């Protein structure tokens, strides 16, 4: 609930943040005992900085560099001492710009930054 993306907390059941896509890769299928899934590797940021963000399924293949993406109730995980975000059908993904703030361009995402209030107004 209103958590920084750059400094987010891994293994969080619910995370609400809005970030701009700066780096993204083509989704690849991963074979597993339970089945196979198409996952894509991308890094996004805007709230305070950039963090690892991997999407699962069609969502994984629906990402694009330069495209601003907003996520709600996002589930994150941490492996090898690294911070990453996981999303799928259960998670809600929609196109939106910085809430209350100008835009990601005005807020450096390369490194963690300080800001006052996540947004002027919003829901959930």
């Amino acid at each position: 609930m209103e958590e920084k993306v750059g400094n987010l907390k891994p293994n969080m059941e619910s995370v609400n943040v809005t970030v701009r896509v700066l780096e993204a890769s083509e989704a690849r299928q991963i074979q597993t005992k339970n089945g196979v899934r198409t996952i894509s590797e991308a890094i996004v940021g805007d709230e305070t900085g950039r963090v690892k963000l991997t999407l699962w399924g069609k969502h994984a293949g629906s990402i694009k560099e330069g495209q601003v993406v907003k996520i709600e109730n996002a589930w994150t995980t941490a492996f090898k001492g690294q911070v990453q975000l996981n999303a799928g059908s259960k998670t809600k993904i929609a196109e939106a710009s910085e809430d209350g703030f100008p835009e990601s361009s005005q807020i450096p995402e390369n490194t963690p930054t300080a800001e006052n209030l996540y947004f002027q107004s919003g829901s959930h």
